[PDB]
This record gives C-alpha cells, sequence and structure tokens, in this order.
C-alpha cells in the first residue's frame, strides 16, 4: 500500500526546513522591526526570535545530539 | 497460530523507539523555534517539551527501575 | 476433566504481571513523552499514569491487605 | 462461485488506499485551515490530523511489523 | 447508477478551494481587524489567522508531498 | 431553491466593508481620545487601532495578493 | 422587525459626540489643573489630554480621510 | 488546487518590503518628531527607531546570513 | 386544525423584537455598568454587549441582506 | 391514487426553503445577539451560526455540485 | 395564570434601578478612597468606577437611544 | 364517569403555577447565592436561573401568543 | 396520606434560611480572609462571596417582587 | 425569610463608616508617617492618601449628587 | 442517627477559628517577612495578608452585621 | 415468618450511619488532600465533599424535617 | 465467610496512612522544587500542595471533630 | 491515624522560625552589601531589608496581639 | 506477583533524588546565567530557583518533620 | 531501547557549555558596548552582564556545592 511511516516523517521534516521554512525566517525578523517602531526596542524582543530560529533551524543536529544516536 | 502476545508488544516498543522516534524528536523541537518566534518565549515551553523528550526515549529504564526487575 | 477454576485465575494472574505487563508499563510511560510535546505538560497527567501502574503491578499486596488474608 | 474472501478483503484495502484516499487526505488538511481561522490555532489540533494521515497511508507496514509477518 | 466516489470527493475539493474558498479568505482578514480595535492588538493573532489560509490553500501540494505521490 | 453559496459569502463581504464598515472605524478612532484622557497616551496604542482599519478595510486587496488570483 | 444595524451605529456615534461628549471634555481638563497642582507640571501631561479631544471630537473627519471616501 | 505554500510566503514578503513598507518608514520617522516636541528628546529614542527600520527592511539579507544559504 | 407554520414563528420574532426584547437591553447595559465597578473596565467588555444588541435587534434585516431576498 | 413519492420530496424542499426558512434564519441571528450579552463574545459562535445559514438555503447547489449532475 | 413576560422583566429593571442600586453606588466609591490609601493613586481607576455608575444607572435612556424608540 | 381530560390539564396548570410554584422559585434563587460563595460567580448563571423563571411564570401568555388564539 | 407538596417545599426554605444558613454565611467569609492570605486580594472575589450572602439571604423577597404577588 | 436585600447593603455600608472605618483611617495617616522617613517625601503622596479618605468617608454625599437624588 | 446538620457546621467553625486557626496567622506573616526580602516592599501586599486576617477571624461578628440577627 | 419490612430498613439505616459510616468519611478527606496536591487546588473540591459528609450523616434529621413527622 | 466490611475500610485507612502514604508526601514536595525552577514561584502553589497533606494525613481527627464522635 | 492538623502547623512554624530561618537572616543581608556595591546606595533598600527581618522572626508575638489572644 | 506499592514509590524518590536530580540542578542554574544576560537582573528570579533545588533535594527531611515521624 | 534518563541530561550539559555557550558569551559581551553609546553606560548593566557568564559557566562547580556531593 502506502510509503511506511518512517518516510512520511522525514517528508515533513524536509518540507518545513526548506525552502518554506526559509522564508519564514525572514517574516520573523520583519517583525522585529516593526515592533522596535511604534513601540519599545529592547534586548529580550530580539534575543527571543533569533534564538527561535537557532532552536527552529538545525533542529535534527539537536535532536542526534540530545538521543546520542541515529 | 500466531506469535505470543509478548512478542506483538515488543515489536511496537522497537517501532516506536527506532527510526519513528527519532525523527518525532526534531518535529517537536521544531515546533519550539516556531513558537518562539511569532508569539513569546518562556522558560517553561522548552522545559517541557525537552522534559518529553526524555520520558519517551529511554522509557524502557525507567520502567525497569520503577517495578524493580525485568 | 480440566483443571479446577482455581488454577485458572492464577493463569490469568501470572501471565498479567509477567513479561507481557513489563512490557505494557514502558508503553504506559511512552504516551507520557509523547504527550508533553505537541501539547501541554501538566501534573495531573504524569500522575495518573505513574499511578496506574502502581495499582497494576502488585495487585496481590493490595488484594492480600484489603482482604485481610491469603 | 464468487472469489474467495481473501481477495475482497484486498480489494476494500486498494480501493481505500488509492485515489480515494489521497483526495481525502487533502479534505482533512483543508480543514485545519478553516479550524485555524474563525477560532483558536493550537499544535494538538494539527498534530492529531497529521498524525492521522501517517497512521491510516501505510497501514500495510504497520500491520505486518504488529503482526510480525506477511 | 451514479459516479464513483473518487469523482465526488474532487468535486468537494474544487468547491472548498474555488471561489467560494476565497471569500472565506477576505472575511478571516476582516475578523484581524475587527479584533485589533476594540481590544488588544498581538502577533499571535495575525499569525495564526494568515497561517491558517497558507495552510488551507493549497492544502492539494501539502497533501502530495506528505503522501509521497499522486 | 436559494442562491448559491457563494453569492451569500459576498453579501457579506459587502455589508461588512460597507456603510457599517465604515462607522465602525470612527467608533474606534473614538476609543482612541477617550483613552488618551482619563489615563495614558503611548504610540503603541494608536499604531494599534489605526493598523486594525487597514486590515479590516481593504482586505479583499490583502486576500488576492496573498492567494495569487481572483 | 427591528431598524437596521446601519442606524444604530449611527446613534452611539451621534450620542457620544453631542452634549455627552462635550461634557466629558472640561471634566479631562480638570483633571490637568488638579494633577498640576499637588504635583509635577510637564508638557508631556498637557499635550496628551488636549490631543486626546482633538482625536475625540471631528473623529469622523479622520474616518472619511483614512477610508478615503463616504 | 491552489498554489503551494511556498509561493504564499513569498507574496507576504514582497507586499511587505513593496511600497507598503515604504511608506511605514516614514511613520515612523514622523513619530520621532512628533515625540521630540511636546516631551523630551534623547539619543534611545531616535536609534531604537531608525534601528528599526534597519532591521524591518532587508530583513532577507540577515535570514540569508544567519540562516547560512538560499 | 391550527395555524399554518409560517404565522407561528412570526408571532416569536414579534415578541421576541417587541417590547420584551427592549427591556432586555437596558438589563444587559446595566450589567456593564455593575461589573466596571467591583472590577476591572476594558473596552472589549462593552463592545460585546454593545455589539450584542445591534445583532439582536434588526436581525431580520441581517437575514433579508445574507439572503438575498424576503 | 396518490402523486409520486418524487413530487413529494420536493413539496418538503419547497416548504422548508420557502417563507419559514427565512423566518428561521433571523431566529438563528437573534439568538447570537442574546447569547454575547449575557455571557461571552467569541468568532467560533458567530461563525457557527452564519454558515449553518449558508448550508440551509442554497442546499440544492451544494447537492448538485456533489452529485454531479441534476 | 401569571403574568406576562413583559411585566416580569420591568419588575427587575425597577428594583435594579430603585434604592437597591442606590447603596450599590455608595458603596462603589468607598473601594476607590479605601484602594488609593494603602495602594497606588490614578485617575484609570476613578474614572472606571464612576463611569461605571454613569452607564447603571439610566441605562433605559441608553437602550432608548441605541434602540431608536420605546 | 370523570371529568373530561380538558379539565384535568388545567388542574395541573393551576397547581404548579399556584403556591406550589411561586415557593419553586425562591429555592432557585436561593442555589444562586450558595453557588456564587464556595465558587465562582458569573453573569450566565444568574441569568439562565432568572430566565428559567420568566418562562416557566406567565407561560399561559407565552402559550397563547404562539399558539395565535385561546 | 402525606402532607400536601405545598408544605413540604416550604419546610426546605425554612431550613435553609434558618440557622443553618447562618452558619453558612460565616463560612464563606472565612474562605475570604484564607484566600487573601497565601494568594492574592482582589475586590472581585470579595464583591462576588457577599454578592452571594445577599442573593441566598432575603430570596423570598426576591421571588415575590419578580413573580409580582405572594 | 430573611430580611430584603435593600437593608444588608446598608448594614454594610453601616460597618464600613462606622467604628472600623475611623480606625483605618488613623491607619492610613501612620503610613505616610513612617514613609516619609526611611525614603522620600513627596505632596504627590501625602494627596493621595488624604484625598482617599475624602473620598471614602462621606462617599453617600457623593452618591447622592451623583445620581441627583435620595 | 448522626447529629442535626446545623451541629456539623458548628463544629467547622470552632475547629477553623480554634487553635489551628490562630497557627494560620503566625504562617501568613512570616511570608510577608519572607517576601520583603528577595524581593520587593511595598504597602500593598502587607495590607492584603493583615486584611486578610482581620477578615478570616471573627467572621462570625461580620456574618451576624450583615444578615442582621442571631 | 421474617421480621416485617418496617425493621429491615432500620437496620440498613443504622449500620450505614454507624461505625461502617464514620470510616467512610475520613476515605473521604483523604481523596481531598491526595487530589490537592499531584493537581489543582480549588475550593468547590473541598466544599462538594464536605458537604456531601453534612447531607450522609444526619439524613434522618433531613427526612422528618421534609416530611414534617415521625 | 469473610470478614465484615467495617474491618475492610480499616485496612484501606491503615495502608493509605502508613509508610505508603509517607512516600507520597515527599514525591508531593519534591514537584515542588520542580516546578519553582523551570517556571514560576508564587505563595499559591506551596500552600496548595502543604495544605494537601494537612488534609490527607490526619484525616482521622478531621472526621471525628466534623461528625462529633467516635 | 496520623496527628492532628494543629500539630502540623506547629512543625511548619518551628522549622521555619529554626536554624533554618536563622540562616536566612544573613543572607538577605548579604544582599544589602552587594547592592551597594556596583549599582546605589539607598536608604530605602536597607530599611525594607531590615524590616523584614523584623516582621518575619518573631511573627508568633505579631500574630498573638493581632488576634487577642492564644 | 510484583514487589509490595511501598517499595515503588521508593524506587522513584531514590531516581528522582539521584545522578538524574543533580544533573537537573546545574540545568537550573544555568538558566539563571542565560537569564541575566539578554534581559534583566533581579533578586527574585535567583531567590526562587536556588529556593527551588532546596526544596527538591532533602524533600525528605521536610516530609519527616511536617509528618512528625518515619 | 534508548539510553536511560541520566545518560540524555549530560547531552545537553555539555552541549550547552560547549563551543555554544562559548559563542554565547561574546554575544552578551557584544550587547554591552552597542548599549552603552546610543544611550546611557552604568555600573549595574555591566555587573549584571557579567554575573550571568560567571553563573552559567561553571554552574555544575555551583550544583555540587550546593547540594554538598557529586
Ligand atoms: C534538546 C536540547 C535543547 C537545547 C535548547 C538550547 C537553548 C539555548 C539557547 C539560546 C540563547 C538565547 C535564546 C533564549 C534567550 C532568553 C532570554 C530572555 O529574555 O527570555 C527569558 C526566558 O528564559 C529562557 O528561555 C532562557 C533559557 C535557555 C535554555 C535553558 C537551559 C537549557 C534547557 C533546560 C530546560 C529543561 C531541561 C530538560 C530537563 C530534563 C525570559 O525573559 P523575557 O523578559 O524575555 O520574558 C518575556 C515575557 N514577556 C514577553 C511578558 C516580557
Ligand atoms: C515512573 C517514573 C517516572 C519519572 C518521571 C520523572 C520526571 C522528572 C523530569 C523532568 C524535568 C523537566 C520535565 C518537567 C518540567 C516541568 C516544568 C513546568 O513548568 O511545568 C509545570 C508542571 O510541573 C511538572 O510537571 C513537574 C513535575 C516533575 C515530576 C514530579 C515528581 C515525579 C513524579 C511524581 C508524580 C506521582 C508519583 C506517583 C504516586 C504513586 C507546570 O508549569 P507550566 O507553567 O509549564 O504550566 C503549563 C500550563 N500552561 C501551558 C497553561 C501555561
Ligand atoms: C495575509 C497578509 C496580512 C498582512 C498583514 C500586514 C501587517 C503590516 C501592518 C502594520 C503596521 C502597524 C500595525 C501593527 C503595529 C504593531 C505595533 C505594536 O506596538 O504592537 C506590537 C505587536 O506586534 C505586531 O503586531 C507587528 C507585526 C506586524 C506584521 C508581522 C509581519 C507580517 C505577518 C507575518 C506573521 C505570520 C506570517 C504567516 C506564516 C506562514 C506589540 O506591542 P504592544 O506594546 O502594543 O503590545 C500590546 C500589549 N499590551 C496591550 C498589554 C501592552
Ligand atoms: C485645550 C486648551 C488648553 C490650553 C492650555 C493653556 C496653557 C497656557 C498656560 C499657562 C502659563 C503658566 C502655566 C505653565 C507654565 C510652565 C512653566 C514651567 O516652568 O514648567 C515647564 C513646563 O512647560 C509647560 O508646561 C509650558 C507649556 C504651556 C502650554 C503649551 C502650549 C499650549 C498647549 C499645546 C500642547 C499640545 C497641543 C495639542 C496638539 C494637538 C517645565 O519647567 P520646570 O522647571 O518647572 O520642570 C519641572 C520639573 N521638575 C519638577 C523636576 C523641576
Ligand atoms: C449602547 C450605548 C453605550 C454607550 C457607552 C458610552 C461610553 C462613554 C463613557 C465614559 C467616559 C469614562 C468611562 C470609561 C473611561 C475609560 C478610561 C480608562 O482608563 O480605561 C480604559 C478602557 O477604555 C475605555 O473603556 C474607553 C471606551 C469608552 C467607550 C468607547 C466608544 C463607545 C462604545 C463603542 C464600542 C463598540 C461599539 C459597538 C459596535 C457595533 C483602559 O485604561 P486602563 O489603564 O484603566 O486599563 C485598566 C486595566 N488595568 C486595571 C490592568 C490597569
Ligand atoms: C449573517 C450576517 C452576520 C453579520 C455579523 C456582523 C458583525 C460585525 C459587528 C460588530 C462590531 C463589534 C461586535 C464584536 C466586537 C468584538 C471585539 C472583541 O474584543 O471580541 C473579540 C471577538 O472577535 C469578534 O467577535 C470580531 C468578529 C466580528 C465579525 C467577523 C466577520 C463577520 C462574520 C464572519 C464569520 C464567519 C463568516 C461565515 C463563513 C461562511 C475577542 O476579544 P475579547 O478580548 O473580548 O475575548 C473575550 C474572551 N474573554 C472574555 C475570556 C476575555
Ligand atoms: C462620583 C463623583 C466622584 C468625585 C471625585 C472627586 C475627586 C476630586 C478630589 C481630590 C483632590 C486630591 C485627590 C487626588 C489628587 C491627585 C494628585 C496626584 O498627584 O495624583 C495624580 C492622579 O491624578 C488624579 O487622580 C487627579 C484627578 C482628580 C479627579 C478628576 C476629575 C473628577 C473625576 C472625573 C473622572 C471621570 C469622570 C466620569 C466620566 C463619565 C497622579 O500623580 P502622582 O505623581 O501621584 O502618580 C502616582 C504614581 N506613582 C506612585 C508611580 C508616582
Ligand atoms: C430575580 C431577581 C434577581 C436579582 C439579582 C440582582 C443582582 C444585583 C447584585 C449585586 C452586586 C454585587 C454582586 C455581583 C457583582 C459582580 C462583580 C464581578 O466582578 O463579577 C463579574 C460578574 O458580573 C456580574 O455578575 C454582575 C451582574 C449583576 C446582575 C446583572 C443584572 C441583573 C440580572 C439580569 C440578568 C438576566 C435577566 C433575566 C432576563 C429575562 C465578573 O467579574 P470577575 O472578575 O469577578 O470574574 C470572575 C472569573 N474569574 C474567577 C475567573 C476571575
Ligand atoms: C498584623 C500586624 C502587622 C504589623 C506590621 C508593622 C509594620 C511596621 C514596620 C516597620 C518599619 C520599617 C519597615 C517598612 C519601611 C518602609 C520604608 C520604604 O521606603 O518602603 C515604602 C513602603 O511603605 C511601607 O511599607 C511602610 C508601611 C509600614 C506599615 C503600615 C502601617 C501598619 C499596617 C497597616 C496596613 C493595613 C492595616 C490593616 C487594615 C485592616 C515604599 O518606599 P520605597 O522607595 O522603598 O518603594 C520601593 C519601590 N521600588 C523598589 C520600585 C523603589
Ligand atoms: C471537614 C473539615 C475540613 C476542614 C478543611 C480545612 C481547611 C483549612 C486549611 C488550610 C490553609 C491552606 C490550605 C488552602 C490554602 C488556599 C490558598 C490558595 O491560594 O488557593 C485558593 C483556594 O482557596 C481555598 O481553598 C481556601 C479555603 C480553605 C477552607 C475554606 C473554609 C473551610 C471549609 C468550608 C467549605 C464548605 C463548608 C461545608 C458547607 C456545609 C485559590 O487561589 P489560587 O491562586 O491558588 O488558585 C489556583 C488556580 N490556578 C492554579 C489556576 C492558579
Ligand atoms: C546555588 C548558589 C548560587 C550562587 C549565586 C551567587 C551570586 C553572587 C554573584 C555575583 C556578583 C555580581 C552579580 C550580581 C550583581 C548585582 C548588582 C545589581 O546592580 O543588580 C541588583 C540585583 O541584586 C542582586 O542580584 C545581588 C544579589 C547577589 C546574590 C544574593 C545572595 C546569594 C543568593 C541568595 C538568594 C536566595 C538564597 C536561597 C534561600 C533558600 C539590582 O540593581 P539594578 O540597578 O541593576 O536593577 C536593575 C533593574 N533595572 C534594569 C530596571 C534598572
Ligand atoms: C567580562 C570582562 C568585562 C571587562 C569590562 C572592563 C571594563 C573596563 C573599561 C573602561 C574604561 C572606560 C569605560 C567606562 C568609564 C566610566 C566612567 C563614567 O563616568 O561612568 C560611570 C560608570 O562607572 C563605570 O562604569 C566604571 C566601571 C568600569 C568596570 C568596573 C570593574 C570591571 C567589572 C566589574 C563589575 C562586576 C564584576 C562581576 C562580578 C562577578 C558613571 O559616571 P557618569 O557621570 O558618566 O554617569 C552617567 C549617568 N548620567 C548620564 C545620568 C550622568
Amino acid at each position: 500500500g502506502g510509503t511506511d511511516p518512517a518516510t512520511m516523517v522525514n517528508n515533513i521534516c524536509t518540507f518545513i526546513l526548506g525552502p518554506f521554512g526559509q522564508s519564514l525566517a525572514v517574516l520573523g525578523i520583519v517583525a522585529i522591526g516593526i515592533s522596535w517602531m511604534f513601540g519599545r526596542a529592547s534586548l529580550g524582543l530580539v534575543a527571543g526570535v533569533v534564538g527561535g530560529i537557532v532552536i527552529m533551524f538545525g533542529a535534527s543536529f539537536l535532536g542526534k545530539t540530545l538521543t546520542g544516536g541515529g
């Protein structure tokens, strides 16, 4: 029948971390610039968004390190 | 006839904690990065997801310790 | 003819609390880790599942204490 | 007379996991987008529907692994 | 008799993603503007609704990528 | 019988973005002036309400641009 | 049955910008004089309250200019 | 059906960084001049708003540098 | 026998939107004043109740516009 | 004898989607306004009722599209 | 049998806006004085409570103006 | 023999809406006060119980209006 | 046989509003003091409990006023 | 049964504005003297507390003037 | 059988306002001292806890005054 | 033959409200303490269980008061 | 046959309040320390868990006091 | 079973005001010295921490004086 | 069958307070250092986390002291 | 199955305090230099960030000292 479940979860990871994910990064950075004007600028806001991109992209390396193999 | 029920429940554990489970870990980590941007960053959110992977993977060791044998 | 009913109910208890039951414990723990990610983490969920294993395994001791003999 | 029952149950599996099943997948994904707007967005809702497609499609591989042969 | 079930599920997908779906998108965007006034403005609310339209429209591409064929 | 669903959703959009919507805009602006007195004046409050009117009115153009056609 | 919703929202605007609104203006000005004594006098406080009256009264003209018609 | 999700997120980026974004820049600069009068002038306020425009515009270059490709 | 069902549903609409409905409006407004004291005052609470009266009264006009005739 | 069953089911459809159905629409809208006051206002409640009228009225067009002929 | 529902809702309005309501007003004013001491004094707190009494008492006039008759 | 069925159903209505019904009203109101303490206070709970008394008492007037005669 | 139902419902009202009800009032007040310490103090909490006692005790007067007789 | 709700709310007002309220006034004044030493002395702090006593005591006169009768 | 419910609710009041309640008072005061250090000191925090003890202890007198008898 | 049915129902009441019932009370109280930890603490949970013991024990007095004799 | 039901309910109470209950207390305290880190520290959380142990252990004394004998 | 709740709350008070509390006092004083350097020195900071120790230690005397007995 | 429930709850306590718990302590301390940079430094944050480790580790001593034996 | 939970928490500590942590230190120091210009320079800001690095790095030594072993 259909492909094994191991392949499908790989397709989601490839799609998320592909061209779609890269265009999500620029949208998050834009929200920082829009928020600093018409509001208040702080180090906590910029650190949170940039930290999110670091965790999101390259999450495969984080998963391998935490699990210990793969 | 079919194999004994003790073997079948072992197959589920091997499948869950195999390559399928490892690709589930990276999807959970990705959701952390996506959530920190376009939202709010907190220590509770990251601790819950990372704690979930610790409980999920290596649950055999937790079961043996709690039961006391095996 | 067949064995007395007292022996048969002992066989069910031995089978449930044998290797089959131990592999059921690790499946319950896995469901905790899967649920904490892709969702919400709470103390009620972990307490209920761990409390279930405590009641399930060693139910013979609970039955003897409640009845008062055996 | 008619074909053996082993063949008929194969026809149902082929029909479900054929073009009919693929068009069911896109309807489930559409319900996610419709639900996020005019309502609330959560990780539990998207995880449940996507997890359903993973279980539904490729269920033959899950059945073979659980049974242990085929 | 009637048409095969594969055709009917295609008609639902075409109707949902046709002119009816496009007019649903503008209603979701209107609810964002109405909610920001007479209330509170946040990045989470706008991200959820816009993310919903992305998932809803073009769900056929998401289904093909996840399944792996079609 | 009744008109097709494509027409009904158009009637809601016309009614919302008609004379009713224009009188909603002046009510949102009034709430800014009432809030600045008997309280605190900030750039975040005025930006949120004015941004809401921009998103609400002309949401058809935003929907067409995001979808890519219509 | 009842009057159309377009008429009701007009009644709120007329009531707010009528005699009730004019007596709200004098209360806001009084709070400036009370605050300057028993406290500190600054240009920011007076500018915010007077700016609020300018936005509140005549909000119909601001709405027409922003929307572009009416 | 509809276009792939990779195209839609590109349309948002083009719209934000297009003529709409440029007119947002002049509104942020105007708020600096309005704030310096009827208030206090400081280097922190001007630096925050100008820094916001730098982050907002050209966020694609920042995303490419951080990710490392594209 | 009895009157046709078309007449009965008209009687309910006339009764609801008659003197009984008008006295329901003043009770809803009273709950706003009682809630602002002994609690917290917000724009969301007042907007929801006033919006409810607008939808409730004059619902015949909303029904005619949505349906497209009558 | 009596008329053919094809005619009777047409009479039910005409009666439901006639003047009786139109007066049912205004009763559903009234319940929205009554519910927003003396309670909580949400986008899910209004979307469900308005979506119901869209499905109910013009169900003939939905049936023709799904079936594929008529 | 009992009196018509139009009379009962009038009795609630008379009771609320009678001697019971007047003694509720003095309790709300007392909470302002108690809160200013043992705490912080602000214009927002006093404006909210006094605004609540204005909305609560005389809600009949507000209902008549909004509805447009009675 | 016995009295006609029209008389018996009148006796039930008189008994329910007599002294027995009035003492039922005070029991329903008491449950509101008991529930607000040792729990949570909300407008939905009080509105439901008070609305129930309005429907219960004076149901004869509601029946006459709906039927259209009597 | 037994007493009429009108007498029994009077006995419940007398018992609830007797010495038993008065001792319930002091328990509700105690919960306010216990909650303010080891937690947060707010005007909403005290108003809800005190309002509950007002509704509970003297509910006979509220029932008579609403019904209009007795 | 119990006394009417109009009497109970009078008892709260008498208790608050009785000997209990007078001893609350001296505690508020003491906090001014304690705060001026071991800290900073300002006209805003003393004005707020003394203004609170003026609003708290004699709130009945303020309520009568605002309402317009009683 | 058992004692009347009037006696049981008296036992709870005696137990709460007995030696157990007095030792609860000292625990609440301790939390004030622990909170002032390792944090911030304010008049609102101390007033809330001390006010809680006043309401908790001697709640019988408050209940008698509010009810009007006992 | 056997004893009259009036005696048997007395034996059940004596047994339930005897030593067996008293040991049931302590089990209900234990469930409160177990539930507050590993979960959430609320006033509704404790009030329900304690209210249950009040109704259960001393139900003879409640039955006599309601019936009016015995 | 078996022992009387009065003895069995005593065995449950002894088992719960024995060594098993004492080890449950330390698990509840551990959850406080784990929750304060990787999250937020508050007085409500610690008070609820410690209050639970007080109610759980020594529930026999609470049952005797409430019942009035034993 | 376990000890009465009056004893347990005494154990907490003894533990807090024992050797553990004395070592908490020196940690609070250390934070004053660390804060004066690498920062600003003020009389408000030292007064708050020293006042906290006075309230914390000897809280039993404060509780006895406030309650009036023990 | 399985071991008694008293042994299992001991295994959880040993595992939590073993090498796993010690490595949890260093993760909590790391979060303090990460939070002070890219944000704000305060005494409340460090006190809460360090206080959590004190409660978590050595919870057996706290349980013994509170219970009074073991 | 997977590795024991003791190993996974070690991997997180090694990763955080590895090359990733060292590059986090230089980013925190950069924020000090950027903040001193375009703003105000103070000893509190530099002390907080440098103190954060001291706590973050070498947190294993702090954990061992506090716990007392390992
Ligand atoms: C599986 C391996 C995963 C590895 C994850 C590695 C993370 C290291 C990353 C990045 C550096 C920058 C990113 C965050 C910076 C936050 C600054 C900030 O400021 O936010 C902090 C949040 O504190 C953090 O989150 C810092 C914690 C970083 C990770 C903690 C240690 C590693 C994970 C251990 C947790 C549980 C272990 C599992 C147990 C079995 C709050 O401050 P705020 O004012 O912004 O609050 C915003 C609230 N409003 C909007 C209302 C103002
Ligand atoms: C069979 C052996 C099983 C062993 C399990 C071992 C677990 C130790 C693990 C990990 C460290 C990090 C993982 C969780 C961190 C939570 C932080 C947080 O923050 O979440 C806490 C939850 O509190 C916890 O869960 C911490 C408890 C950890 C385990 C408790 C003791 C061991 C189990 C005893 C229970 C019953 C015993 C059986 C009785 C017979 C809530 O805070 P929140 O703001 O996130 O709420 C989120 C809610 N929103 C989204 C609305 C904001
Ligand atoms: C489908 C196409 C849709 C296009 C939408 C275009 C929007 C651009 C518009 C406008 C300029 C002004 C309007 C908002 C200004 C906010 C200033 C402020 O201050 O609010 C900010 C909120 O941050 C924003 O929302 C700015 C974000 C603007 C849009 C973000 C990028 C575009 C959308 C991407 C999101 C997801 C993409 C989809 C992923 C597949 C918070 O600050 P606050 O202090 O007011 O917090 C108030 C809280 N209290 C009341 C407690 C203090
Ligand atoms: C709706 C119509 C309202 C009409 C209001 C008319 C006002 C004219 C009045 C009075 C003459 C004396 C009263 C103030 C004298 C201040 C002297 C002083 O010295 O204070 C000045 C404050 O500057 C002023 O406020 C003067 C401005 C007067 C009004 C400005 C123009 C009219 C309003 C335009 C604002 C926005 C327009 C709306 C935009 C749409 C600061 O100096 P300082 O050393 O005392 O700072 C004290 C700080 N420590 C304590 C730390 C040392
Ligand atoms: C049916 C006819 C009804 C007519 C109602 C007329 C109202 C005019 C009244 C009064 C003047 C003073 C009373 C409120 C003053 C607020 C000041 C304040 O400060 O509160 C503002 C709230 O903003 C307001 O509510 C002002 C809005 C006034 C009415 C708005 C326009 C009329 C209604 C349109 C809404 C929807 C229309 C229907 C659509 C179909 C927030 O500031 P905060 O710092 O206190 O936040 C407190 C939060 N903490 C405690 C955490 C700090
Ligand atoms: C058949 C024709 C029907 C026409 C209906 C027309 C409605 C326009 C009306 C009014 C202006 C003011 C009334 C609501 C203001 C809400 C402000 C607020 O604040 O509430 C918003 C709710 O968002 C809204 O509902 C705004 C949406 C307005 C209508 C949306 C577009 C039209 C209908 C499309 C839906 C589906 C289409 C059918 C698909 C086939 C939430 O914010 P919250 O903080 O109050 O949450 C309260 C929660 N707590 C209590 C916990 C804090
Ligand atoms: C129903 C009838 C009610 C009648 C109420 C009558 C009030 C007149 C009373 C008193 C004279 C002294 C008492 C307050 C003095 C404040 C000085 C101060 O300094 O505080 C001012 C607050 O501004 C005021 O509140 C003055 C306003 C006085 C009343 C306003 C006009 C009457 C009410 C209209 C409001 C809405 C109308 C209803 C709309 C339908 C702030 O300055 P701050 O530095 O202390 O800020 C402290 C903040 N930290 C601690 C961080 C530094
Ligand atoms: C048959 C005659 C019955 C007469 C009943 C008379 C009642 C007047 C009484 C009392 C003054 C104080 C008592 C409540 C104060 C609430 C303050 C508060 O704060 O609670 C408000 C609730 O809003 C109210 O309930 C005020 C409404 C008062 C009555 C409304 C008008 C009369 C009844 C009309 C309803 C339907 C009519 C029938 C239609 C046919 C919510 O705010 P919260 O933050 O506490 O939410 C707590 C939620 N957490 C815990 C999560 C934070
Ligand atoms: C049950 C019996 C309890 C007895 C309690 C006895 C207390 C007397 C004690 C001590 C002398 C020194 C300790 C505090 C010194 C504060 C100096 C300071 O400066 O702090 C004051 C705070 O004002 C106080 O708290 C002084 C009040 C002292 C007690 C008040 C009267 C007794 C209690 C009555 C309250 C309610 C009664 C119950 C009603 C039924 C604020 O100034 P700040 O610049 O530090 O603000 C810091 C804010 N930042 C960090 C942003 C700069
Ligand atoms: C049969 C005899 C039984 C005797 C029971 C004796 C109890 C006294 C005990 C202890 C002191 C500390 C323990 C609880 C402290 C709560 C603090 C807190 O904070 O929790 C309060 C809960 O309010 C309480 O439960 C205090 C009530 C204490 C007992 C009430 C009076 C006695 C019983 C009368 C009830 C019915 C009588 C029967 C009628 C016939 C809520 O606040 P939260 O922010 O934590 O909400 C948490 C919600 N989240 C997680 C979302 C933030
Ligand atoms: C488990 C073992 C852990 C050991 C931790 C050891 C820490 C010693 C370290 C370092 C020297 C420099 C680092 C901080 C310097 C702060 C200077 C500053 O200025 O900040 C101080 C903060 O006061 C501190 O935090 C100093 C306290 C240092 C530790 C306290 C004693 C040890 C821990 C005891 C706490 C609880 C014990 C557990 C109870 C069971 C505030 O002043 P600010 O103007 O910057 O406020 C900034 C606010 N704005 C941005 C608005 C202006
Ligand atoms: C990780 C290694 C980091 C190494 C950092 C090395 C720094 C040495 C650098 C530079 C020489 C010139 C740069 C600053 C000159 C300030 C002159 C001035 O005047 O400003 C001083 C500020 O006092 C300083 O900041 C001097 C301190 C320099 C460093 C302190 C010792 C090293 C770090 C120890 C701190 C905590 C240790 C960690 C604990 C575990 C204030 O005076 P102001 O009138 O300008 O106030 C301006 C206010 N208005 C605008 C209102 C007038």
